[PDB]
């Protein structure tokens, strides 16, 4: 009961048997098959029905310990996220490799072995492995936790090996993270873009608004910025004549961890020549439905936006998905109207009278910018759950890389989608006429690179941990990332 | 002639072309085909043979501008790497739309367009859009050069539009990324993703770049490479997994060595020495059979200026121990342990008699890393090779080779001198890292890691070999320069 003196006794057996001339850590045992495959091919056998003759060499991890007697003893082995019975029986064992009771004594809870030995069904109908022989491979020399350990502790964070091993769920929820990763690239792959790397590091932190890490080049004795985003050295290769090019890729952004903000995450940005913000919105259903249909086989899901504890809300992916305005939608909701240009001194009085009358924080410092988005945070990104949602033609004074809206003054081709209250995508038509890029007096080298042709191009961003949270059902982004950066105890 | 002037030029003519309400930059032009497309549709048309039933909407860069009198404008267009000839004719001209002579002035070397015409070859047979309307998409406001040191570097948009050999490198680049990515995932690996942040930097043996994290209030630094958390996940019992990704190392730049640069290292439970042996041969001749349908390729090992010479993938490899072929070349003996006071001493000596480099410091590690540097590494050009069974003191992940005492189960391949790959069979006894007795990475072998092999490759230096390049800024899109 004692987790101290449980791995000091684990410590004392490993070097008394290094000395007693066993190696509890070989080099090399020769696996024959894995356990999913033996899984496979042995299911139907019949109950009590062994294949004696047949010999094999497999591995796993020991999960469970117990036995029948001395004569005859008993283990849970699993391995790939798959388990069998291990029933080894005195009258299987090979006598000359050691006594029975001494080899199997030894095994733990957590042991890694190598077993010897042939598949079979028990008379109860359990597929088993029937050792001949079992090697200590790696031993446990930690008590492992249980379930319930696991649960309201940061331990699965800390010791996420503790997690995948101990909690199936935890397994499925990285499998699915890499299968919505692979069906992304595939996606982008068949209809013609084109993967690249661009650099983590640069001397300008552009493409969103965000506080940036910065680390020192010892070469260049130089300061550099991580990456914010990977949106402009992309258009650069637009313009560059890679018509069609993604990234999928790490961004940095050093701000507050929350719920659904990690500093280090996982983004996926293309880039497409000659399309638009209408181009963009079918894409976005396209790929949505697409995903969704592809791991779940249907349309809608369950999703647990108040935690586990509360009732789930079925989120409908079957497009097309709303667009909502966010301009007209604020002055609705608001019933204030909010004229051009919305950085006046006028509108920006409307915006905190607004803001001053709803108790709403106001954002510090108080631009129009910021203001817009408070708004929008509050009145808008709420407005659907059932479904995803578009919020679309943000103002250009929130959108310095947005094209102008082709009809509406003041306002861009921009959309976000939102999955319950929560931004997993971000797109627009592309700015692309140099003289508008107010800031091209933010790089210089992007600045220049619009000056050679920029051809009409559509971008869009992605979310891929966000995402991976809503096709899982959690509401942790720590619980979709294997590693998150945890503050050290 | 001048840059500067003809930007301003440019600039002006944008302004002016808004002023007289045209829009020089629209929203949407809505294309019919690809350049490429259209090529493979109508390039078994015969010389002289219209289709004017077909009108098609087609998009590219303009990269060259001539005229047969005022009444016939020829073009080059470009898209995806691809080029049509525009044969802009006044008689199919739409002059409801616009004055034809004015359309076509207008038109420079580089501007993005955006054609409604219809396809056809000339007399001559040179495939062509014959246009009835020219818009302007985008324009360049530069002028373009033809020939052009470091602009490919610097604007390497410039060098992807104008040298056509810069377009094939980097889609080889992503040709060998997915090929690596396709022969890991039919194997049965797993793909993840680790921290490029973490406390400590373990791994390999470089100094680090240092970041400082606002809402932990803590000093971080960038991975230097992936091994420590992909073990983990071993632990944990993900038993074939594997991340290709960035990884960065704060030291000199040079032709070989970029500060950050992609990896990718797989862990693979149960593999040992000989599974990676195996596993290296079979990727490398395969990926180089799939690139170029031979496994012998040239390499201009000592640049343009100087001969070829030809690389051979065909398995296998040989292998070269690296102790004992340092013995053998040098003709000394260097008694174990490598790092007893005489043991350095001698290779003091050889590497000061050779008037070779003697590294700071002269640890044991540096002195055999710097031997075989110079003895070894060049043993062979003509093929791949490995050198194998590096000292524990230079291996302190390795597990202990299992026959011949003070040696590891290590394995480096090498082309051309240049290291490619990194693997060894793990040491997986707690109780033989002496460090332990990563605190994270310490603990999780206390839980069992089963006996498994890794490996870690190279992926700029492969994509340098396999596109006959000799700096690695040849196949990264953006290295990082000295600025001004
Ligand atoms: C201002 O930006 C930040 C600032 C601080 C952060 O962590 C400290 C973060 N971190 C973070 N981590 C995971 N996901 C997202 N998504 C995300 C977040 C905001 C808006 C849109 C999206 S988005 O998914 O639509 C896509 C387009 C990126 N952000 C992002
Ligand atoms: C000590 O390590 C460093 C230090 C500083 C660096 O840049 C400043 C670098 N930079 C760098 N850049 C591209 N490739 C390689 N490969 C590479 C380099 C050395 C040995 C093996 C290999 S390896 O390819 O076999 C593979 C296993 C990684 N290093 C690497
Ligand atoms: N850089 C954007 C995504 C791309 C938007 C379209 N150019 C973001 O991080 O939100
Ligand atoms: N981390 C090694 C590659 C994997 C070595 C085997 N565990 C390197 O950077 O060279």
């Amino acid at each position: 009961v004692d987790p101290r003196l449980y791995f000091e006794n684990r410590s004392k057996f490993i070097q008394d048997q290094k000395d007693k001339g066993i190696n509890p850590y070989p080099h090399k045992f020769e696996r024959t098959i894995s356990i999913p495959e033996f899984i496979e091919k042995y299911k139907d056998l019949g109950n009590g029905e062994h294949l004696e003759d047949t010999i094999l060499n497999i591995t796993g991890r020991i999960m469970r310990v117990s036995a029948s007697g001395q004569k005859l003893r008993f283990f849970d082995l699993v391995g790939d996220g798959e388990k069998i019975q291990v029933l080894a029986n005195y009258s299987f064992h090979n006598h000359e490799k050691g006594n029975f009771a001494e080899c199997y004594d030894k095994i733990r809870r957590g042991d890694i072995v190598g077993i010897v030995g042939f598949p079979g069904k028990s008379k109860k109908g359990e597929l088993s492995i029937f050792p001949k022989e079992t090697i200590l491979l790696s031993a446990c020399l930690h008590m492992l936790p249980m379930k319930y350990g696991l649960k309201d502790t940061e331990i699965r964070y800390r010791q996420r090996y503790l997690d995948l091993l101990i909690n199936e769920s935890s397994r499925h929820t990285f499998v699915t993270r890499t299968k919505i990763i692979n069906f992304l690239r595939n996606f982008l792959n068949e209809r013609g873009f084109f993967e690249v790397e661009t650099p983590m590091m640069n001397l300008i932190a552009g493409g969103a608004n965000a506080r940036p890490f910065i680390t020192h080049h010892n070469d260049l004795d130089l300061d550099l910025y991580l990456r914010i985003a990977t949106e402009l050295p992309l258009k650069m290769l637009i313009v560059g004549g890679i018509d069609k090019v993604y990234e999928i890729g790490k961004v940095f952004r050093n701000e507050g961890i929350d719920n659904t903000h990690n500093p280090e995450f996982t983004s996926c940005e293309f880039y497409w020549a000659y399309a638009d913000y209408n181009d963009l919105i079918k894409w976005s259903e396209d790929f949505f439905s697409q995903l969704v249909y592809h791991l779940f086989g249907t349309y809608k899901i369950s999703y647990n936006k108040d935690g586990p504890e509360n009732q789930p809300i079925e989120i409908d992916f079957t497009p097309p998905y709303p667009k909502v305005s966010i301009v007209e939608e604020i002055e609705k909701v608001t019933n204030t109207i909010l004229e051009q240009p919305f950085d006046s001194n006028e509108t920006i009085e409307k915006m905190i009278n607004i803001i001053k009358e709803h108790k709403i924080e106001l954002p510090n410092p108080p631009t129009a910018a910021k203001l817009l988005d408070q708004l929008a945070s509050h009145f808008i990104e709420n407005k659907y759950n059932d479904k995803p949602f578009f919020i679309v033609e943000h103002p250009q004074i929130m959108s310095p890389l947005a094209k102008y809206h082709r009809t509406k003054p003041g306002l861009t081709e921009r959309l976000e989608m939102f999955i319950c209250g929560k931004e997993v995508l971000n797109a627009y038509t592309e700015l692309n006429d140099p003289f508008k890029q107010k800031e091209c007096f933010l790089d210089s080298a992007f600045c220049t690179s619009l000056e050679y042709g920029l051809p009409p191009t559509g971008g869009l961003g992605l979310g891929i941990d966000r995402i991976t949270m809503f096709l899982t059902n959690k509401n942790s982004i720590k619980d979709v990332i294997l590693f998150p950066t945890m503050r050290p105890a």
